[PDB]
Order: structure tokens, then sequence, then C-alpha cells
């Protein structure tokens, strides 16, 4: 009975094993765009993908990972509310059953079909594992989806789900480029958070772009097709795999645009 996202071990039980769940910076929020208030002191974002190094793509049971090599300063996020530099680890995505929800951030409270989460790591703490044990450690590219036109550059990541799709298995993935996952602008909100899944360490800096991307119906459908059990299991399919908003509390939500 480990966590999950259904009626018996989803976001409203995590508490009773993570009580952090209920903490003061805890993530997502729904971003009041009338209330954020613009930071003309924000330094600009910097977003380095040219020596993106992907591994592997692994279903982890909750989402899939498209993992990189973080054993060198290749793909590193810096500027706008951060201090130092930032390390890509992975992407992620949280998703809805129907177009119609999926994010895990809201806007004005609309939801949209999904929500991509690009994570890196401050190399100060030199790894992973003891970023996650500061406020500090992780900042955490968060980019909206909208279900439109399709997106070319997520063709090769929707083109493997069919090879990982229960709990477990992991493929090779080399060779992607994840700034054809970016929108045209670099326009964010910014606000200190938490991951939104257990542990729901209160460790990050988000940074939300405003821009959405637009993926295809046929996109998000194989996302759909994915399962949350493993091979030999009865079939889960992974879908709905967002946290709710959680209350904003002793918190400002910045913007870097007038
Ligand atoms: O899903 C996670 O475990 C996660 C991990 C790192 C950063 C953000 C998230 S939301
Ligand atoms: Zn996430």
């Amino acid at each position: 009975h480990h966590w999950g996202y259904g009626k018996h071990n989803g976001p409203e039980h995590w508490h009773k094993d993570f009580p952090i769940a209920k903490g003061e910076r805890q993530s997502p929020v729904d971003i009041d765009t009338h209330t954020a208030k613009y930071d003309p002191s924000l330094k600009p974002l910097s977003v380095s993908y040219d020596q993106a190094t992907s591994l592997r793509i692994l279903n982890n049971g909750h989402a899939f990972n498209v993992e990189f090599d973080d054993s060198q300063d290749k793909a590193v996020l810096k500027g706008g509310p951060l201090d130092g530099t930032y390390r890509l680890i992975q992407f992620h995505f949280h998703w809805g059953s129907l177009d119609g929800q999926g994010s895990e951030h809201t806007v004005d409270k609309k939801k949209y079909a999904a929500e991509l989460h690009l994570v890196h790591w401050n190399t100060k703490y030199g790894d992973f594992g003891k970023a996650v044990q500061q406020p500090d450690g992780l900042a955490v590219l968060g980019i909206f989806l909208k279900v439109g036109s399709a997106k070319p550059g997520l063709q090769k990541v929707v083109d493997v789900l069919d090879s990982i799709k229960t709990k477990g298995k992991s493929a090779d993935f080399t060779n992607f480029d994840p700034r054809g996952l970016l929108p045209e602008s670099l326009d964010y909100w910014t606000y200190p958070g938490s991951l939104t899944t257990p542990p729901l360490l209160e460790c990050v800096t988000w940074i939300v772009l405003k821009e959405p991307i637009s993926v295809s119906s046929e996109q998000v459908l194989k996302f759909r097709k994915l399962n949350f059990n493993g091979e030999g299991e009865p079939e889960e399919l992974m879908v709905d795999n967002w946290r709710p908003a959680q209350p904003l509390k002793n918190r400002q939500i910045k913007a870097s645009f007038k």
C-alpha cells in the first residue's frame, strides 16, 4: 500500500507517510496572474542544452523519466532567480485522462492537458541526493502542454513509449535534444516549492514558463497508453498522475515579465 494516484493511495493520503505534504512550501500551486508581481531585478534566464547527453528512458511506475548524463556541466540552467549553476538530470511529464486536466500548476485555475518538468540540481551540493536535502537544491523548469498542433521534437519520446509500457522497463535513449521541447518565449513565474511527488521535499525553485507548447491529440494519447503496473499485473493506465494545487501560504509568485 505504497503511494500512487488511486482512491486509496492518492494525493489526499500522502500526508500519512509524508507529513511534509501539509508543509509551508508545497507544490504545485495556482498561479494567480493578477497577484504575481513583476520583479525587474530577476536576471535573464539561461537554458544551455547544446551539449546535453540523454542516456535512457524509464517507466518508474508513476511517470517516465528521460535521464541525462549529469557527471559533467553539459546541460545547465542559470540566471533568472537562481544563484549558481544547476545541471539537468531528467525530465518527465504529468498528464490527464482527458485534455481538460493533467497539469499540476494552474494559471488562474486553468488546467492544461499536461506539464513537462525539466529537473536540475545545484552543483554546489555535488549530487542530486544531497541537493534534495537543501532549500535551494533543485531548479525545475515547468512547461505547460496544450492539445493542438503536433510538437515535432516530442515524437522521438512518443515513439519509444511502447518499449517501456510497464513499471520498471527502461530503454536506451541517446541523442535526444530537449531544446525541441521549449516554447519561443522564456517569460516565467517563479516561487519556492517542492517535489510534486513523494517524498515531497521542499527543495525546489520553480520556474514555470508562461507560453505553453502544443502537442497533438495523437501524441498525448500515446502517453495515456502507458501503465502504472508491472508486466503480468492487471493493466492500470498511467493517467491523472498529477497532484492538485496546494495552499500558497506565506509565498509570493514573481513574474519575469511586465
Ligand atoms: O516527480 C518527481 O519525483 C520530481 C522529481 C524532481 C523534480 C520534480 C518532481 S515533480
Ligand atoms: Zn514532476
